[PDB]
């Protein structure tokens, strides 16, 4: 299997792989290794994939279930990863952004490390979920610390409205720096997988309003732990199921 | 020539044309049309290009003269109108480039911000020592469109203090650099880019791990900007 | 007749020679409205004669009677024009109040900011009305900035834009040069134009008890410089 | 006979029952030192005697002798003033108040994430360049106090835009009115402030009126952060 780096901090393309549910366990393994190391990986020309064949291949990586955000973070046990397939694409626009929340963290100045390591945020959905997540989580498989924030954040705990907004923007500025991100131009047969535990993503609304359809499969993740081993606190449950 | 839209607010790719200083006027005019409407145009497969070839093709467009979002050399009063840029040797990964539409940014402003910007002036400096008060809104000499003039050379706004100047600057830079208003170009060999420096900002991305990278650029002479009441930029230090 | 002393270059005055009450002189009552309009906040010392009925009585000769930086209940379309406030029992330390001059704040704005605010509208809710961020003063014709802590947003702007711009404005409005901080003493009475000021209490007397009696006059609806109304 | 009255709950006191000069008892000049430490800025009314030689004489009793933006005195220096003495000479007919803010109370009240940030944050001070901690430990009281103010040009390891934003977050907490005192200057007024645990700010609301004050600024040791580290010069 070939994995080519697309950027120094994030992104990688993978070929020599016909995505589907009957993959050799060692191919599935090299893909995961790449996914964890590159945060978002891309597959071209998987015109063969359909909804069910895609659902089947995601079953191999884990347990199936605009603006900058990590997926569903208003819930305590939000997704670990997602498999997204292009199905109907607009003649122009419709490209997608991802940022590396692990690298964002590692690159912090130590003062900002100390602050984030001790900062918690309340994540809300504008069904009513409210959750208190650490701003730094320890990645369950890599041990890498990653910044947890994004659009679902409503406030930092213990801080006033003004300071919350301002610090949020400071961190979002560092996460979404172009050097730390990748913009993907979708072509038919394109497939994207990303580690929702070490990324944020953002749809770009620049196909005016043509027709756009992508299919998505989401894998189960677990509750974030901060650097001291404390878990996210649910304020308005409940967890995600299945 | 055939022109393909890359995004709803900025960018187009043009096929059906070989680049040289011997192109048909009817083709040069379709390209200037295309550049003016799309703000940045991309040509692929232009392998034949070469320093003097490229320089000769920029000549049909005007008179020949990075990691921070900016408009080219705005610390000068009559800064460049346009640039033609060619990749020579590219890194193995990374090394893309961003452009944003400062014309579309102005048009989308909320009414109160239109007022503010229409009456605001910035001091652009080269941090030789250039200093130039520009309007924050310039009226484009060919399209008549209003466009935002800011970017990384803006040292401050006229009649505003540092704290408010830095805060308003951000508010403006945020709207200009909205992903819906930008294009990010993955460079390939044979790639040429042309942008209207009078209606855009650009930003190089440093993510090829300081591999080696070479691009050739020809810049074209531009006019002094005029605000929406017909007043022109003022020099404080330096010459055209 | 009476006396008026400037407490600062942009705001506040102290008036001497007057015994506040409902039997007060027409000329007196007139030099006071004059002083209030001109100086935005006015103070009288030594008024130990006042109870609530006489404070009111006097509020009637001026008009019609009824924390964080703010203008009084702006989330209301027709919010109060002016207040009459006296100390009842003060703490032993702290307890001072701030006023800021919104009219001078406008005047001092750079043209770019003038043009912005003359064209800006804000959403004022509680704890819901849209006002001009500049209102023409129904008596002085002075232009004044109408913001303050009741603002939830600016019409047409997004959340990051609203906050950032509100702070820019509030920072100019509450600039020390443009405010007055009053140290209360018994017998003290403050009168201010709610249509040309913001005010803020200071919570710096710990748990001591602090008690004030206030009468509020009726204010009209703000109109912008285009004759537009909330 | 010497009485100290609190002026606000977080900052300020007036000291009555004292005439200033070089002749005060050790115990008196010590009553003054302790009030200064605990209240951060202290005021003396009706001190019509003092002159430019009486002030100096008194200053030496507390130490070793030597504007409308919130700041801490001369922080572009590695070893700035520990305290200053200020007397009114000629005052405008209106305005001319002064503001002080308590940088010890401000630190103490930071939420813990901010404490963490500030205990580890360092600032560059330029009028000359110097590197101070954002939290300094006070030589006498032990108190941790915020070291910021207008002479700060940037934070170490943060970019221009980041520095600015955080600087304002800090300043906003330091200059909160509950944490400040605004002194209305009267002739014969003497103010004394601890420059190691305060910021101060002149208010410029008296138009074109000559405001004449006379200051005696005492000597101060170099700052250390919560790890015993010290300020650097650049």
């Amino acid at each position: 299997i070939t994995v080519k780096k697309l950027g120094s901090r994030i992104g990688a393309q993978i070929d020599g792989v016909r995505l589907g549910g009957d993959l050799d366990p060692a191919a599935v393994n090299e893909i995961r290794a790449a996914l964890l190391a590159h945060k978002v990986v891309f597959f071209r020309g998987q015109h063969q994939l359909d909804d069910a064949e895609q659902l089947a291949f995601a079953g191999l990586l884990g347990t199936p279930i605009n603006r900058w955000h990590t997926d569903v973070t208003f819930a305590a046990n939000y997704p670990a990863a997602s498999v997204l397939r292009a199905v109907s694409l607009p003649s122009y626009g419709g490209s997608t952004l991802w940022a590396n929340t692990a690298a964002a963290y590692a690159e912090l100045p130590e003062p900002l490390k100390c602050l984030t390591e001790n900062l918690w945020a309340l994540h809300t959905n504008r069904p009513d979920f409210r959750t208190e997540h650490p701003v730094v989580r320890v990645h369950p498989e890599t041990g890498e610390r990653t910044l947890l924030a994004g659009d679902f954040v409503r406030s930092f705990v213990g801080l006033d409205s003004h300071e919350s907004r301002v610090l949020f923007e400071v961190l979002q500025r560092r996460i979404t720096m172009p050097e730390n991100t990748i913009r993907w131009n979708w072509a038919p047969g394109d497939v994207a997988i990303w580690d929702n535990r070490a990324t944020q993503h953002r749809a770009i609304d620049d196909y005016d309003d043509q027709h756009r359809l992508m299919h998505r499969v989401t894998l189960m993740g677990d509750v974030p732990v901060d650097v001291y081993g404390q878990a996210s606190r649910v304020i308005s449950g409940a967890p995600m199921e299945i």
